[PDB]
């Protein structure tokens, strides 16, 4: 006779928890997470932003890689989200306690990073981690400053409500550049028709892939970085092979169409 | 010498407090609210919901009314709003400590509903009530179904940001009657243009003109009576002025574009 | 090289989660949860309460006893929690999503459960759940009420901070029947001495020693039936056996003092 | 005919609210907050801790004394509070969205907090503020450091369920100061004896004043500084007559008795 089952872990690629050193995207901005997993920081003279934390057992190293780049834990200021999942925003709860950071989100990422991705319209309670509360609620198009870099959201809805665009300036070789860090576009197994815990999930998307179409985009991260070509072990050439905010929009629009398609057929 | 100002209460007009006895607006579709401020209770055979309470001081007077309609304490099963403002989110924390009763809300809205109304975008913290927790996040387009009676969420951000209108179909004198209660549309004292805690406020507003415009809608009710002609003192006559949600949305729409003109005069 | 270790799923005997049929504890009383975890549903003619829900993955089958003893989601009213490990409300916040249950708790309870057990004083966030919010806060001594039963929270903080006995009367053989379900004594790895997130667990857990020894106790339940030698397979005799709360109060010392006595050696 | 009241303000004696300068308590510690409440700060080399704010609207004064000190709104480390009533606590909201400061307080005192003081065990929704969350959790007895300054919680429930003393010390004339910032002990209209939501209020209390008897405590400080002797309009002479600890746990027990034997004649 039979238990129920047991609980199973989230477990995921070995890259994507495979630690590297930091790798430097422009003058102030470092890429300071995993091989496979976005986790960017934005040194100003007056503290520091963290754009995803990455998966739930990356704060150490998180907080080893700001300390390479002289970053205290007093000196991180600030936690912004692409969205609020596992692998993404996992250890916010946990660099909230270790360090003087604060989190802004959107309403719907703060819903779920408060409720730490239960009842995700998608994944059940397959997939949670330590819920965090956020400090600041932001709107579309709402800007936060640190230091004189200029953060502003780009709602861009679909894989999750919340899912949001972070785009600012820095500079490089003495020439701005215009970085957006888009979110995810993809669907993983989701239903897109007629869901009813998401009934505009489609109409979403669509304005969404027109949303990260026009992003002021000299250069495009992903929290995925194989989403937008990055390849962060390669080292001077990790950006090289880097997808346009217009062609990675275009690459999600495609596979979503697929997606559709198949939906309907199966 | 002199001291800092005494803390000032949210005072308003006596109509807005002036109880009524329910007035029956379909088979099982009452207004239980006062005399100039909207709490509709929906009773089925499966227990009874509100939409919205009024101000803080009302919940005693909703559950006379609820008693007086047959609705106990346990039968009340869920609470939906219009907008998390003190004047119609008011009671909604007393009403579940003394009810059977949750609350399905947006995130937006159950953003601000957990702040009791603190740190809006337009007021700060001058209009505040007893915070409460949503205990259901709703998607836009979704349906909530008690008793067989089935609301449908509609999404109509500028007011607040997670303004909704709900719609449901009742019936009347044997035939089904569609009744849309659709949320404020005013922006009172509002920094429209350029707003920086709401840069999308004017698109948000355009977009829920046209929302409103178009719902399913043979009855209008909104928060304040008077916005859809209303006048909840006229007994059998009470709803004979009342606008179509299209002549309703189109009147919004002329003060904005009045306001608009005005903000950029002064 | 080498990555960041994967999640580790928080795993438990099978015993732990064995569903049982409904085990009848007095008139009004059942234990419906597993066969090693305890989940008690006390029914009365004003609807349903549950005291401990067990693991997460338990929620489907609570709700599979409570209909086989004619209580429907919209009959469950209350959910008591003995303390907010993954273990005994695990599935609350599930339950609350699936049913009219609303939570009362003391303030550390809450707290813990609004965290998911993340951030716990000994076990880090080693052994997390789905968050979920209390609906009414609980003081020592305070009395609740349903249909006529009696539940008196009795704090017995030191397994965890807000760790709570129960205690109600019911009936049997035309008797009262003081039950108590007191929580456990256990402190399973914990840093006793000098512990700077819990500086007077010693003097707490001494104190709860003796609240347990006093509590009106004709049978005694725990949340692992174990720990008070009940064993909810044998039927007929699955009581038979229990402890009396005084014996369970004074085993739980004598284990603690030989835990102390062990910890200043090692 | 006759509308329901209007909402009152919670309103305060004159000197409660009257602006004082920064008046220096020893090498680091600092009041600055009005005449007749204490808001106390404690600047380190790194960084500052604000103990209580007072009333809702002092913000705005405080972060002026905070700067005429070298204080910046980043510099602000951490908000601890005596209780949380909206006299002590009422800008804590305001002062975390305008500071780098983070919020460390028992869970009673976080849970009134979160409701901003709404449904008080004595007061209900008469007098609430806008609500907070608490960052970081502390136990009775628990250290937290700054730069070098060690405060420490000393629970003494009461007043309001979380209230807590905190103890630290700092120097003066080459001394150490063992300074005790110890919480209100009235019960101002309170139900003593047999409260439903208070069970234990009494022997709470008579606990507390042993606790604070007890305290290290070279200069005493109250949240009303009457309640110590203490008086901040009188300049080098303001803590000239203040009371030991002892004293003023002795005089609080003597009204405290004084106020049951009333209560039980009327
Ligand atoms: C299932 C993935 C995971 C998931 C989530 O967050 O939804 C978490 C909960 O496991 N994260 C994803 C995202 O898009 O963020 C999805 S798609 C994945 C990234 N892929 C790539 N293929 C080639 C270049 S990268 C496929
Ligand atoms: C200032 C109003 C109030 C406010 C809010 O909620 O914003 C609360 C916080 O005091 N509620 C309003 C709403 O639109 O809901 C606004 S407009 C008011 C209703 N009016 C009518 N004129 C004629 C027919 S009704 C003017
Ligand atoms: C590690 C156990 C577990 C733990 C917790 O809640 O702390 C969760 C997080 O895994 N639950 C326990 C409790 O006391 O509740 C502890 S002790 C366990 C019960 N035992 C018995 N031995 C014989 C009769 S029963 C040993
Ligand atoms: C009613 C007071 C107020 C109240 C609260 O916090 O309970 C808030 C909500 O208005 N604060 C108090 C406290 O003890 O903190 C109580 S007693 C007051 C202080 N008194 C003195 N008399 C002489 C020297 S000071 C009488
Ligand atoms: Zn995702
Ligand atoms: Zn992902
Ligand atoms: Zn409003
Ligand atoms: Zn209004
Ligand atoms: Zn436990
Ligand atoms: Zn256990
Ligand atoms: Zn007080
Ligand atoms: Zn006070």
């Amino acid at each position: 006779e039979v238990p129920l089952p047991q609980l199973r872990a989230y477990t995921v690629d070995a890259s994507w928890l495979q630690p590297m050193a930091p790798l430097q995207i422009a003058d102030h901005t470092w890429q300071i997470g995993t091989e496979d997993l976005t986790a960017l920081l934005v040194q100003t003279p007056d503290g520091a932003v963290l754009l995803d934390g990455g998966m739930p057992q990356m704060a150490s190293h998180l907080l080893d890689n700001m300390k390479a780049r002289g970053v205290t834990p007093r000196d991180l200021r600030l936690i912004l989200l692409s969205h609020a999942h596992a692998d993404h925003a996992g250890p916010v709860a946990e660099l909230k306690r270790r360090t003087g950071a604060k989190v802004a989100a959107n309403a719907e990422s703060a819903v779920l990073l408060a409720r730490g991705g239960s009842d995700d319209l998608h994944f059940g309670d397959g997939i949670t981690y330590p819920p965090a509360n956020a400090d600041r609620i932001v709107m579309d198009g709402e800007v936060i400053t640190v230091g004189g870099i200029v953060f502003t959201a780009h709602f861009m809805a679909g894989h999750t409500p919340g899912s949001t665009a972070w785009t600012w300036t820095d500079t490089r070789n003495g020439k701005p550049v215009r970085i957006a860090y888009a979110d995810s576009l993809s669907a993983p197994g989701y239903q897109l028709q007629g869901n009813p815990r998401y009934p505009h999930l489609i109409e979403d998307y669509r304005r969404s892939f027109a949303t990260v179409r026009a992003l002021p985009c000299d250069v495009l991260l992903t929290p995925h970085p194989g989403a937008s070509n990055w390849d962060y072990a390669a080292g001077a050439r990790a950006g090289a092979k880097a997808l346009t905010c217009k062609a990675y929009a275009d690459a999600a629009e495609q596979k979503f169409d697929g997606q559709l398609a198949k939906e309907t057929a199966g």
